[PDB]
């Protein structure tokens, strides 16, 4: 009864997170209209990624991004051989529903869309289709994960050519998984309990509203039927994972700002599984050249020379400093 | 002259609440004139709410928002055979009184108007017809439903077609009735006591002035003949009522930037009865195809393939993020 | 001459108070020329404020707001029947014995024109010609009234359009009000003291500049001969009528930002003896309509029937939210 | 020894006092140019003052204001019969003495101009040439009179149109007499010593830039020989003097923003011996109307019937609120 | 050696000085080019400043502000026979001794141009060339003295053609001089104490950066080998020397914002042996007549009657004010 | 790892080191493209610096500054025989070794490129190629240092043309080896502990989000490896190695902001062993004579004589003044 629901929970999970691992390796591109997934399936994109916009394109805009068209993301599963993945907003149900009857390959649950939901993401698990989600450190990756993503990827700054953000959260989580293998299994525990506050937001906001103190109650359902300390047992469940593991129970991407063959070679010498990159192709000059030089870059990473000869013509990538980013992108916890 | 105003008021209340559950299910459209009423009527609507600019402009042209002008009503009145609603500002009781006089089906104290009351809204029970009142949270709701609205929505954040207000609200007061459910009747108690909190404000103030301290007096008439405490009886009444019944005694929908079909099928989905849209649909490119879409949607929620098909031809949108709402119309209380 | 000139003058503030009574159940409305002065007499004002420009316009204008050019103020008594009244800037005693001498038959002490006494009002018992003043609170108007005002309006917030500030001024003071009906004398005797308060203020400016404590001595004369212990003795004279008497002892009309019929209809509603409008006519698109319209409102404000069907044809002109209303006019004290 | 002095010290005091007596009663009016000159005196004007702009246009202007062109000074002093006045720059004792060698009649040491000197004022003693100077409060009158002005006007706020300030200024003179009256001998001590203390404000900079405390040394001289304790006992003679005469030793003026007849008579009917004008007149429509009226004003003022006969043809541009006066030019000390 | 230095010292020093009372009296002009030099020596100018641009352009040009072109230089050596100076960057050692190697006549180490060195002015004692600085008080213009000035000035607010900032400059030197008369030795050397702190500036910047105290050691080098004691030694020399004296031990001029003959008969006045003036001449109308005026007005500044009669004709000159200059030029320290 | 690489790493380093000597006493020019190239050989450059922008384009361009294009730089090594050094973002380990791959001959790991990571600079100990680094104090460049860096420069603020900056880093860094000179070995040490802290910046961050206390813990590793404390050890004997040297330990540069002959020639007389110009040549208005000129103020900057011929003919660079930089572009720490 309860062994086989547990049962299910982990063999479908393993499933899911299966899915990832054939994307591994590889990078991800995102894309617009057909045309584009041509040019990055053409490119050696192992997948593509649909959405209304590029990041860029999405913060020159302004309003509300939300999931692209239906038959957009329709046109792009016609135009290519590769997984289609696509995005929705933060803790949009319907939008996700409907992502996955129209039958796409991943969901990407993302902070570069305008958030649906203030206090909860979609509970992943629920799920046919695998889920790909942002994370700025470890806490992040880990709530992620419990909800079921199948795979992770940072946040980075999503459109600001700048690779700065995706490097900051990289080391931050892999500090912290460091940081972890370092720790006893009580002290872990601890960091478990600090994770999972963040699911107490709605909870507290209530009691404030009522007029009572904003205390966790042992008993209280917070989040899809999980009491608090039953969250703080589950992710610390998946912190031990980890400790053993040395880094993350998925495949775990870098995303954001990645600009030019040297920003993909940087991050994969990081440790990373593979890259995803929207706005440094096409709002490259030379898009196609751009994107296969990209994946050439993360295929050949560990090899300066041909890194060197890899990047001889493109121009660009663009632009977006610290001073005026205008809407740090990197938030959804 | 009995418990004739007992047992007569109490009559009365669920026939106003009856009215509310006869247009449960559908969606009420925002309609500025004859056309827009047609439209509205045509694609499924339940029913249409007049008013002089749709919320997403009245941000726009900024000044003060009043009842629609009475010509404007009566040609929508004409225009249609469903229920049509009308808006008027926040305390207004002329307003309410010509809205009432002009036979409308139901009155909408509106928080996209500006409010004329600073301190009180107006008084529901002594109308003969209906009211829906928006709330952000629970205590506002039961405030509401005690001040007489037969039917309770989100307020959400007008015409920034960002469905993220609208969530939040829900949330908090979904979460807040499971909370009351897990009380002691004494502890319910208190929360009532937190419920009816803002009535004192115009009392207090008067008090600042006077130069006395701001205190509650216990045979001091607050509102509409009140005592402090009477009021917080009748509200814990209410919630008791509520715990009872696990969801509010009124029919309750959710407004506020419904943009696309998804968003509808959302609220749907989250336990709403029905949903008003007045921005997304006319600043909308195709408001027909938009409108149908999204009768189509609240009727067809939990069906993913169904959602899918319902949204493959329409190029709408709207502006609003976060950032630079510049208004946010979340406030009545 | 001793007990003959004391006969006269306490005699006197009841026949002020008298002229009043003329004005009361109707509307007042600012006129600025000739033609606006016709416009209003037919459409039944029962008399006209005559003033350079309209509250609305002198927001727009900025600069300084004097009285009317005598000659504007002369041509209006010529255009009609009914009582002239004009408008004087806050202290400036000399406008306001000008506008005696031309023989209008009131006076207001305007807080819309541009302040001339920082610490002081004109003391209006010296005056023949009676004065109506603006209040925003039962001090303002108790205030007011010591000074001589034989009427008293809400001072709203003027020329916006926004009926929201005059209807926080009637709460205020009529819960004011009833505070004071619910208190022991020596209560009452409080609030006395502290609604005499703001006559220290130059008294206070000069004993921080003398290097000196700021504090009240017993035997200084403070206004117009007056020590601040006997202002309070008059000041709690005058609250304890109010006590008796339920409301105010002069006539008592709501003013500003009165921009359609319901407006008017609900301060009428709100226990106001009568109504001031500006802006809301000559701002309107169709003036004379509008100004007949707001008439019948007041003389029809308890029959929701007439209310409705006296607003069916005007357009009138309203801006001015809470948000940049640049100059809150809500300042005398 | 010293004997003798005293008595040509006071002679030449009393002679310089003297002259202002001739010019009390009338109004002295700011002149540009010859033509201005002209129609001052042609309207009744008891004196000119020679500026190179007026306030309102010295406003308007910005940049540093000083001295008129000797050239325009003389061709004023040319085109009129009556008594020529100039400004100079505070504190600005070359242009003082270029004034004095011209043979004006009296010397404005004026707020309006850009202050030469931040520490202290011109010591007016040593001129032949009697000086008039602003004051905004009793304390400044008192140091300006001791520094040896032979007159005081009201600073109030220049250029604005605006009474308001001038208004304020007179009352805080008027407040703070009576409460000298009101003082022992000692208590008005106390006073003398605030109303010394701005001397000590180039002494106390100065001990700060060397590292020791900011206190008063009794040997120490301040101002032109001065201890602080000497000018303490000077000023205390002067507050005596007061006392006694229940007014200032001097003539004293209203002045700034006068912009109309009726403003004039306000201030006369403050207990002002005579009126300012710069801006009022040239700034208005009909300068010479204007300027007759404001004169006729100040000779009629006790006579309402009189007042309004004498403002029945002008226009006037007037421009400034409180709000962004962006220079308030009420500061010297 | 211990001898003779001292004597060499005292040599060099009393010739250094030695030139700078050549050009006492008279005023110095600035100038960018050959035909402003001749303008200024046909004027009665002692002695030309050359510049790139006169401050007042300096100021609105931004940019960074350095010594003039060489051939500029040049170009105004070989126009005139009066002395040549030139400015250079503050603590900008290289642009002195080119100066210095060009054979210029005096080196003005300038708060007018960018300063080079944000923590020491350059060690003047090094140079044959004689230096003249700044100063806005005592401290500054003994610390630039025992750096090796041999002439110092008020910094003034160079370009604003307000005097104002000279002249407190000049009171605060005159005022902190009489201080310094009235005190005992030991006294004066706490002053010494204080006015050498600045030099601890980089000391303590480089002890936070250490992890360590800011604290004076008594052995620590600080300036130009000299430990911070052995410079409050030789600053308290020079106070003693200044108390003896009741002035600077070099000539003392005014400068900054001179803009009208008057304002240079003022600085005369305070007791300045000369004038600077560069922007006030030639950002008038009249550059010759002005420069003239200012000559002669320094020649006669004790006769009224003359400055009178010098001052007939020339217009304006110039501008600025209190708020926004935007850039307040002085500092140094 | 044992006691052979302790003498290993001494050679590897040492060598590195050593082509930096090759450079000393010369000129390194900023240049983009194959011409400017062949300026600067021909102007007597040691070598040119490699980049897309220089810095004051990079400031007015705004966006994300990377590593020049490949072809680029290509194309400059083909232009010219010197040295061609060329620019990557801080802690871009990508860049840096596609640099090395092209073979440039030093890699200047650049502030005034967008820094690629918030934690830690390049490890450059793994490096083949050798490293320049920015240093604003001596713990910057000790730091950049003990990394690998085989030369440093000042960062100043490049693009401003403004000397201040570089000065003022020029003084931080010797007044702190002057501090250490006069320290006893365990003193030295605790300043060793100071300027290791920056390092456990990404640690304490983890720490925070990991809900434990920011502290250092001995066993951790924190960077590269190494442990705080091994870090502090090895840092220390840099110090020491420094103490004994009375210079740093490799060849040192001032840079940033060198506008002018003079400007370089002053760096080079406060004791730095070479200049790095980008902006002052190329903005200026004749880029070869400026060069040319520059290099020659380097090779005489003793010959005052020498230096004022050599300045002769050239004009340009305005930049940028302390208000409103913008960028302020001295951070990496
Ligand atoms: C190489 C460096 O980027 C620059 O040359 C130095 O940091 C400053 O360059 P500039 O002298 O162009 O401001
Ligand atoms: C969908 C995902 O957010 C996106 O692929 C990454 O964040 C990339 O952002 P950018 O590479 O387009 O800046
Ligand atoms: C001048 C008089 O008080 C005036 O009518 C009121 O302020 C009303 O103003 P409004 O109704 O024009 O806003």
């Amino acid at each position: 009864m309860d062994k086989l629901k547990i049962i299910m929970e982990k063999g479908t999970e393993r499933l899911k997170r299966g899915f990832a691992k054939m994307v591994k390796g590889g990078v991800i591109m995102d894309v617009t209209n057909a045309e584009q997934a041509r040019i990055a399936e053409e490119a050696g994109a192992v997948a593509v990624m649909a959405l209304h916009k590029v990041p860029a394109d999405i913060r020159k805009a302004g309003g509300v991004a939300r999931m692209a068209p239906v038959e957009k993301i329709q046109e792009i599963m016609d135009a290519v051989t590769i997984p289609v993945m696509a995005k929705c907003r933060i803790g949009h149900e319907a939008e996700a529903r409907i992502l996955e009857a129209l039958g796409v390959d991943m969901i990407d649950e993302s902070e570069v869309l305008t958030p649906a939901d203030p206090f909860f993401h979609i509970y992943k698990k629920k799920f046919t289709a695998p889920f790909v989600c942002g994370a700025r450190n470890l806490g992040e990756a880990v709530r992620r994960i419990w909800e079921g993503a199948a795979m992770i990827r940072t946040k980075g700054e999503a459109g600001t050519g700048n690779i700065i953000e995706a490097v900051r959260h990289v080391r931050l989580v892999n500090e912290n998984i460091r940081l972890i293998q370092r720790m006893t299994d009580e002290e872990i525990y601890g960091v478990a309990e600090k994770f999972a506050e963040p699911y107490l937001r709605l909870a507290f906001s209530v009691k404030e509203i009522s007029g009572l103190p904003k205390r966790v109650l042992e008993n209280e359902p917070i989040y899809e039927g999980f009491t608090y300390r039953e969250i703080v047992e589950d992710i610390y469940k998946i912190l031990l994972e980890i400790k053993k593991l040395g880094r993350l129970p998925v495949v775990n991407f870098a995303a954001g700002g990645v600009a030019t063959p040297a920003d993909a070679a940087l991050m994969m010498a990081m440790g990373m599984d593979g890259v995803f990159v929207g706005s440094g192709i096409f709002k490259s000059s030379n898009p196609p050249k751009m994107a296969r030089a990209i994946v050439e870059a993360v295929n050949h990473w560990d090899e300066p020379d041909v890194l060197a000869e890899i990047s001889r013509e493109i121009g660009e990538p663009m632009r977006g400093q610290a001073i005026e980013e205008l809407q740090v992108r990197m938030e959804e916890r």
